[PDB]
């Protein structure tokens, strides 16, 4: 009959969770009386964030879903597509990317979702979200896959299947019913649209997630390697023929830098794209990245640019 | 060759109808001189609305479309596909559903659409949506089914076949070109998107829709049975072991609660989920929606909860 | 040399005060996350409200201030001019005139202000606010009166010595720097300004404040007489030769009524200027107001208006 | 006793009227539903304007007050500060300095107010204003003359007595209850605040009411010569030793050209200050003004700056 | 395996390239200090633009793009997906339909796209449109072609594979990598969406884009024949049986109008639908757009309507 | 005959001047097109600011203004009430009380204004305001002090007599035309209004003033003495009856320690009012002041305040 995405969802469905939040926040106490002609400016106040999240292992019962969601939880529910609701636990939460794992207390008869690697995506793909952008409950939407962060190297990916006035959901599916990602909120405090969606993709889910679970957070590969700003003592000294940039004195340290192919006198101007003007811009870009990320780096000597792999 | 909806929409098109409305309305006679930097606060106003409508019954030339377009009119006048042109005059309105009825005036050679069972929508179901968002014309769009009110108990559609910055359109239909529901406007008074967009199904169009033509109006189902608070004489008098609700004291009306399976002594507290705190939460609730609804109340009395179906 | 209104302000400052509220309200549990893209929609919060009062009694230590400042107030502090504090208790209070009563637990060398009768006012008399209007302190403005809700008949005095953007603060004193009216807020929940300020007059202020002394209120003096609409069984019998309007069957109750000169057969259109159209028109304009009042009814018998004293 | 204003305001408040205007305007028919998620884009509609007046002939009945109250109407009504009532037909107009006339019918028992010479004004002086800015009725309110678009050519009365947020009154009087200046709205179509108030003076409002009285209208006099622009062949041919500015060829006309003290050759490039670039700056400028005016222009010839006189 | 556009897209996105645009303006001085309570009111300014164009002919390297992307640009630089930059000249630009045409600089090695032709198009096609809405890159989304501003004369497609609140991107091609359309910005100077997207269709374009290579601009048609309004001398004389409308006098200059089948006497009062009331109306209509243009008129004569093609 | 200030405005307006200021200022590069449905994120521009300032000194030629008017200046320029202008070089600014020092360059028959005592004011003591709140030109505004940081300790004088949305202007001056303040804008980078008006007191402004020509700047009293936080080594040995607040281990520095009578083992916990939370909390207060200031420091040890003179 009638081409249809219900059947592939059905088998879908029982991975994506819902996620209720009861939380406490410090708040400044009110002043009053209220005068809205003005423009002016310590209590705990309870809050109740809502959102989803995606079954990643079935037997520990670990689910991926959103920072902005489960941030200052106190009390963290979690119901199935089915009805059952379990009591989860934080394990590790990462604002940067807005991703953060919980654990569900007494996993029992739990489907996991098949991750696929995002490595394999390209711009014309189907892609179906799933979320709750209203608080109205589990809402399943689709298009493709709008852009990508690298493919089209610390990726994104952006999608037209995304609510509108909504707040970035969860998961993103593909055709078989395998996550390719998990949709964010860049514009963090506030879940919320930009005009199209992005999302971590899984590859990176499965990275950042496997940090939380083994360090409670994802450990920040902030490393040059110990260099000397440009037009200094031992910068200055050499080349200066096609200068303006970061300079690179060293790199025994051996940190991605016997293995970025990089040694003393180096000038590197590039972190995908972006020109790196001064030697703390570098110092600063590639400090806030989550380990095990590939970034690249265009480098100046006369033809050279490798990608890294934190750590 | 392409695969296109175009095929299936030439058959659908011609079912499909513009409305032109022109009514008058009382409004506040304007203050003067009016200055833009004040907080301030009768006589007839003409006014257009326009809008869409699916035709529902060739023969008798029987026109469903949105409360909100309608609503006011004085003339009202229906345009084809095609061309032809036709007066129209009301037959019956419904401001909760935001659906009314219209009744075509000489009705000649029309194509009524089919209607399908709605009861036989799925999620991930595929969906296009025929309107008039900006007043320029026949707007058609695709997309899915994101939500369904009951199926995933007095539904409603949600569907990302939704205009952003537009007025709720007519009709929803599915790929065989039939009408799976009719889109609608929450937000009333205002022609207007929340971010995606909501449909009454068909088969309570259907129900809706048979009743305007046969009382001028959907006849409001508001029927308890005759019970007494929780907490009072005949109510505290029993269990009150797991308390904290709405009492029911009787049941011999034989409205759906010798049809409900319920008898006295009884303690409801839901209604499609949301917990029903007072008796009176119950009565207000149960009594604002269309006869032949189907509503779930959890029921308390340690297991009980039935489906009802007004009147 | 030079004029200034100093040397009388020094003789005034010591019977105004600084009032600092800690009180509790039940407010909305916050739902997020937040997204500043959706229109949407319970714990107690901890606020402070802040403002002015003026001792209008030193022996007892009565304080006069607005009841939009002293509302759901849990602690109330005082602070006179000189520096001293003190804890009050709060003893009446009415959203109505936005009036409200204190009383300072030990009071102690206390100034009470001489109130001046306002009866005497005229619109361009001199006057001077004294109050709070950003939370900074104690701030003084003059200007003159503007506008009188009866001299120029339950009044109101207008003044230009009102702060922009501020809240209407507390007291209005004359030139000889007695109390001529309290400075109130129209738009209440929101201490804000209109334009212009509006100030309970001072005795109006001492008939709202002596009842709230005696009855811990204002006693609300709602009171016809016993009538019957016009066009009804009795009303429509009579006259109606100039009709439209509130009918008068009654009189016999003697509330202001046999001392209104008012007797059976009359039909009352007015109150102040306002036409009385429907005859609950009356009972519910007449009856929100504080007794003691002196309204007038425009009373129609071919020459007929009076006016009364509440109770 | 006391100082205070009430004893002149006595003497000032019979001359000051207020006006009830109902008037028709055509606009647009209202298109619908309303989305207020739209920016979209012919029928009568009657509004109700307000203002204040101030009589300036008893035994005519002659009324000052300002056009943007007065626009339109189609039945205005005038109540004199006793209560009396009348009606009023209008006789002149003038969009440009806002100013309006109107006459009383059957005028009797009227008090006139006297004007004084505006050209005696001095910033320092103090000056009350007396209006309608909410619809509340007459509110009287003092200031000082804050700037004067002459004394300190074409002037302008600055005050600081102009209540916030409200629609710019009436009568700007000075302390010996003398009519200085009728206070307009410079944001015409909307009485309306800049946060200081302007108001025409006395004498320009005499000048422009003798007109409206004489001719149904106030009479432009763009009146330049007859010239030929700076650079062209007339214009080229002489000077242009410190040229830019505008030519003037001829001055025949004698239209205070033979009054100007200007003769053929000159090459104007001001008026009261404001550089006159091209010479339709100054066709333009000169001839939106009404007759009578006092420009003064700086004239380029090494030496020229004499003042006009309209006509 | 699962369905793509993948496919496709990587035979169509060589065509699609990136504009990076650096021009000048001329802006008022800014006034200060800036004061946010103020409704306020010059120098070259250097503005960055940035959008997306398609190549339209290798040989040559013409590219068509938007003219709110290329308008006052001074520089302008592109990019092919594959990462070579080219520095381009100005060839052509038409702010009523929005489309500009630039030239590559030493071209090699180019693909251009294959146009569609845009008669074709129906309602329910498939389209995705290749653009940048935020500035990020190239961004792809697809849809269906929601309306056709004729098919369903001048016309203009309206499809729904448009991006919430970005600039309207660039290509508009069907499933086989044809080009059937550019998408515009109708609320020009904001590339902005209105909630759904319009493209001027391929045919259009290419006309358009002729025009601009042999002329440097696109002719305007503003042609009517020469006749003479209705109710005049020549035009009162005839019919004015179903007068109210636009007459027509001559038809002799042959413009079609000795093509459009129209001769003396006429009265035209349509043009695609909107009712031609004045005769200006339609000299002003008619005259705006773009040669080669289908535009219809509903001619009066008792039976008579063609279609022009300017010129 | 009537009261005026005209009067002492002549004596005083000629030393009041006009500043026009053109400057430049770094600006980022405008990204385009512009769409208003997003929320976005270097070159040069010139910009032209305009104020007021008060001749403090004759021969010398220095003018006080406001550092919002003067900052980023390239050229200044001055015009004298009767007309003379001059050019004008910056001397001294300091952005935290908004003020600044200028010197005309050729000053000659200049009238330099009398400044009073500001420890003299009082709250109700007569002022009036010189300004240009909408560039319009010198208006002139008066009011009463309506509060003082001080007298009512490094005080600000709050003002009724301030223009509603303008500019806070220059001069503050009392009634025999004396200057008692410079009004300035709280809300720097807007020349802005929050109501009610502030300003330097006069002898804090010849305080300022003096730095500036002496310095180049007002120096910054940034002074303790040297302690050591509360509750660590040498601090938490001592008292800690009655502790919570900023301790105090030295004093020999004799800066204002020697002075402010303090000595080893204190506990500041104030600073005019505002409890001294932290240690930092005083070192940060005290030292963004203005040498010479006079702030009084509620100090612990069982009773001990003493106020202090920077320096």
């Amino acid at each position: 009959q009638m081409p249809s995405l219900a059947p592939m969802l059905e088998k879908v469905m029982p991975s994506v969770v819902s996620i209720n939040v009861e939380g406490s926040t410090t708040v400044n106490t009110p002043r009053m009386p209220r005068n809205f002609q003005q423009f002016f400016g310590g209590q705990q106040q309870k809050f109740m964030a809502l959102g989803s999240g995606v079954i990643i292992d079935a037997d520990k019962g670990y689910v991926v879903t959103n920072n902005h969601v489960v941030d200052n939880a106190t009390v963290i529910k979690v119901q199935l597509s089915d009805g059952r609701k379990f009591d989860a636990k934080m394990v590790g939460k990462d604002p940067r990317s807005d991703i953060a794992l919980i654990q569900i207390q007494n996993p029992k008869n739990l489907t996991a979702i098949k991750m696929a690697d995002s490595d394999a995506l390209r711009v014309g793909d189907y892609t179906v979200a799933i979320g709750n952008p209203f608080g109205l409950g589990e809402t399943v939407t689709s298009g493709i896959v709008s852009a990508l962060g690298r493919s089209g190297y610390e990726n994104f990916i952006q999608t037209d299947a995304a609510i509108n006035r909504g707040n970035a959901g969860g998961a993103l599916v593909n055709l078989n019913g395998e996550l390719i990602g998990i949709n964010t909120a860049i514009l963090a405090p506030d879940g919320g649209n930009i005009g199209i969606g992005f999302a971590i993709p899984s590859n990176m889910v499965k990275n950042l997630t496997s940090q939380m679970v083994e360090y409670g957070q994802v450990k920040r590969g902030e490393l040059g390697i110990m260099g000397t700003e440009l037009n200094s003592e031992l910068a200055k000294a050499m080349k200066v023929d096609a200068q303006r940039g970061a300079f690179v004195s060293q790199v025994l340290p051996n940190s991605s830098a016997a293995k970025a192919g990089i040694k003393a006198g180096d000038v590197i101007t590039s972190l995908n794209g972006k020109p790196i003007s001064s030697f703390a811009a570098l110092r600063a870009q590639v400090g806030t990245m989550p380990v095990g990320s590939k970034l690249t780096l265009g480098l100046l000597r006369d033809g050279k640019q490798v990608n890294v792999n934190l750590e």
